[PDB]
C-alpha cells in the first residue's frame, strides 16, 4: 500500500470505500480519460461517473490509478467532484465519482455559445472554480493543470455549479516527482515562466493557470494563444507576451487575467484576492450587462 498524504493526514488503499460490484451498473460511455474509458453509471440510486482502469496495463498504471482514488477521496469541498467510492476488488477496476450532468466546461462553452448564456453565468463558473482553487491553496495542494477541460458542470441549465474534476497531473508529480509524458504532453499554454523553465511549482503556478482558464471562459471555449504552437507560446510568454482580451471581454475581467499573468510569482494575487475581484465584477452593472458575442 503506497501511502498518500494531504492536509497532514495519511491514508492508504484500506481507507477507500469499496462498493460491491453487484451494486454498480454502467449506462453509457462518456469518452476517455487518461487511463481508459469513463462511463455514466448507477450505484445501489446514486448517479455516478465511473473511471475505469484497462485490464491490460503496467504495475505503474495500477499504482497511478490507486493514487488518483486516494487524492480525490481525501478532498472535502463543494467545488471538487466527490468520490462515492471505488471497486478495486473486481476487474476492470473502478473509481466512482459524482456525475456531472453538464459535462466538461470546454464543451459546455462551445455548445451553449449564444447563437441566432450571459456574463453572469461566466462569472459564476469562474467564482466556483476560484473557490475550489482557494481550498487547494489553503491546504497546500498544487493542482498543476487548471484548465477548462478539467472543469465540469453539475447541469447545463441555471443553478449549474462548476467543479474541478481531474487531478491527473498532480498525481503524476506526487508519485514520481517529475512528469509519463514529455515536452509534447505538458500543458505549456497553461504554465507560467518559472514552471516550464525551472520546474518550480507553487500555488502561484495555479494563479497563472487560472488566468488562462478565465480567458478560456470569457472567449466561450477557444483554445488559448490562437494560431500559436507550444514552442511559440513558450517564447512569447517568456518575452512578456500576453493574450489580448477575448471578444467583448469587460475591462475589469481582463485586468484579473493580466494580474494572474504577472511575470514574478510574488506579484500574482492569491485565490482569496482573485475571489474578491471576481465578486466585485459580479456587482458591477457595466460588467454583467455586457452582451456576449453571437
Ligand atoms: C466530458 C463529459 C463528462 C461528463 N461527466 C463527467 N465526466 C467525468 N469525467 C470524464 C468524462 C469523459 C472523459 C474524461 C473524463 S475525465 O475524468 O478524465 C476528466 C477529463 C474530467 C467525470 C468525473 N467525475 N465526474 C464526471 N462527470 C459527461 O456527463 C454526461 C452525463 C453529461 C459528459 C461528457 C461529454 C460532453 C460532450 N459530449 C456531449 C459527450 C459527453
Amino acid at each position: 500500500n503506497p501511502n498518500y498524504c494531504f492536509a497532514g493526514k495519511t491514508s492508504s488503499i484500506s481507507d477507500l470505500k469499496e462498493v460491491p460490484r453487484k451494486n454498480i451498473t454502467l449506462i453509457r460511455g462518456l469518452g476517455h480519460g487518461a487511463f481508459g474509458e469513463v462511463y455514466e453509471g448507477q450505484v445501489s440510486p446514486l448517479q455516478v461517473a465511473v473511471k475505469t482502469l484497462p485490464e491490460v496495463c503496467s504495475e505503474q498504471d495500477e499504482l497511478d490509478f490507486l493514487m488518483e482514488a486516494l487524492i480525490i477521496s481525501k478532498f472535502n469541498h463543494q467545488n471538487i467532484v466527490r468520490c462515492i467510492g471505488v471497486s478495486l476488488q473486481s476487474l476492470p477496476r473502478f473509481i466512482l465519482l459524482e456525475l456531472m450532468a453538464g459535462g466538461d466546461l470546454k464543451s459546455f462553452l462551445r455548445e451553449t455559445r449564444p447563437r441566432p448564456l450571459a456574463m453572469l453565468d461566466l462569472l459564476h463558473v469562474a467564482r466556483d472554480i476560484a473557490c475550489g482553487c482557494q481550498y487547494l491553496e489553503e491546504n497546500h495542494f498544487i493542482h498543476r493543470d487548471i484548465a477548462a477541460r478539467n472543469c465540469l458542470l453539475t447541469c447545463p441549465g441555471p443553478g449549474r455549479v462548476a467543479k474541478i474534476g481531474d487531478f491527473g497531473m498532480a498525481r503524476d508529480i506526487y508519485r514520481a516527482g517529475y512528469y509519463k509524458g514529455g515536452c509534447a504532453m505538458l500543458p505549456v499554454k497553461w504554465m507560467p515562466p518559472e514552471a516550464f523553465m525551472e520546474g518550480i511549482f507553487t500555488s502561484k503556478t495555479d494563479t497563472w493557470s487560472f488566468g488562462v482558464l478565465l480567458w478560456e471562459i470569457f472567449s466561450l471555449g477557444y483554445m488559448p494563444y490562437p494560431s500559436k504552437s507550444n514552442q511559440e507560446v513558450l517564447e512569447f510568454v517568456t518575452s512578456g507576451g500576453r493574450m489580448d482580451p477575448p471578444k467583448n471581454c469587460p475591462g475589469p475581467v481582463y485586468r484579473i487575467m493580466t494580474q494572474c499573468w504577472q511575470h514574478q510569482p510574488e506579484d500574482r494575487p492569491n485565490f482569496a484576492i482573485i475571489l474578491e475581484r471576481i465578486e466585485y465584477c459580479t456587482q458591477d452593472p457595466d460588467v454583467i450587462n455586457t452582451a456576449l458575442p453571437i
